[PDB]
């Protein structure tokens, strides 16, 4: 087998010519070259706890169930023949030039590079909305882009299916997913069960993109939803009144009165119709708070916005002891075996 920075990489005969690429959320990432398709492809080793595991599946189930051009698929799975001689699992997609995190930190983007990319997000935000999923960890180092700034969103190991009728918790129940892309109502009653949450994550990489710095870059759970306040302002009185939860509302009744960041002020450089957007995406209450398709049909991407050919799925998506999760990963990545 070959070998890569000290580590096994064991992609059989078919994929040689390994480069390391570095690690992702899962393991070491290299390209290869197919040997079958003839052009390279990213590869990425999933080694075995059962989070990490659980996570794993949970992605490998979506996206061999969705086809889209703006989410990433998967090409191919390498794993051994049997349960007993499983162990690394690698899985083979699209090799991708860049993502956004990358391309932020280095790269000012136009105003038309900003609203290519954003329309390309929300048409794939559609797409997995329309199949009630939920991505819940939209961020720019999960916005996969190539050299002609084609864009699919990947990592769906923290999406779930849709839940509203038990969305409510209490204020300050922990939460997985990124925190600077984090709702305000995670830290307040929400579970991140609806829609509205990939919304919110949306809108602060819109922000992100119109300035390359994160607009709420919290460092730690609370001073997260103190950045939101710090440009939003103090919620109105209706908003407050729509959280029940009373740990959560005099928390916030608690604070200073907070003016709100007018956009152009944070945005000086900024297409107005881009922040008239950004606001309706970063709307405290999330029941106010655009959803994608209203999103894709507003003035911003009037170049892009064309409903017929933003496609949805067929289907609504349907749905442990550590045994059962392996087995369960063996079962999932039969197809890709002689
Ligand atoms: C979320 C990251 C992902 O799915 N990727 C697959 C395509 C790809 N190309 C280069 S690095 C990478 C990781």
């Amino acid at each position: 087998p070959e070998m890569v920075r000290g580590q096994v990489f064991d992609v059989g005969p078919r994929y040689t010519n390994l480069s390391y690429i570095g690690e992702g959320a899962y393991g070491m990432v290299c390209s290869a070259y197919d040997n079958v398709n003839k052009v390279r492809v990213a590869i990425k080793k999933i080694s075995p706890h059962q989070t990490y595991c659980q996570r794993t599946l949970r992605e490998i189930k979506i996206l061999l169930r969705f086809r889209h051009e703006n989410i990433i698929g998967i090409n191919d799975i390498i794993r051994a023949p049997t349960i007993e001689q499983m162990k690394d699992v690698y899985i083979v997609q699209d090799l991708m030039e860049t993502d956004l995190y990358k391309l932020l930190k280095t790269q000012h983007l136009s105003n038309d590079h900003i609203c290519y990319f954003l329309y390309q997000i929300l048409r794939g935000l559609k797409y997995i909305h329309s199949a009630n999923v939920l991505h819940r960890d939209l961020k720019p180092s999960n916005l996969l882009l190539n050299t002609t700034c084609d864009l699919k969103i990947c990592d769906f190991g923290l999406a779930r299916v849709a839940d509203p009728d038990h969305d409510h918790t209490g204020f300050l129940t922990e939460y997985v997913a990124t925190r600077w892309y984090r709702a305000p109502e995670i830290m307040l009653n929400s579970k991140g069960y609806t829609k509205s949450i990939d919304i919110w994550s949306v809108g602060c990489i819109l922000a992100e993109m119109l300035s390359n710095r994160p607009i709420f870059p919290g460092k730690h759970y609370l001073d997260q939803l103190n950045h939101i306040l710090g440009i939003l302002g103090s919620p109105s009185q209706e908003d407050l009144n729509c959280i029940i939860n009373l740990k959560a509302r005099n928390y916030l009744l608690s604070l200073p009165h907070k003016n709100k960041v007018p956009w152009n002020r944070l945005f000086p450089n900024a297409d107005s119709k881009a922040l008239d957007l950004l606001d309706k995406m970063l709307t405290f209450n999330p029941h106010k708070r655009i959803e994608v398709e209203q999103a894709l049909a507003h003035p911003y991407l009037e170049q892009y916005y064309d409903p017929s050919d933003e496609p949805i799925a067929e289907a609504p998506f349907k749905f442990l002891p550590k045994e059962k999760l392996k087995e369960l990963i063996f079962e999932e990545t039969a197809r890709f075996q002689p």
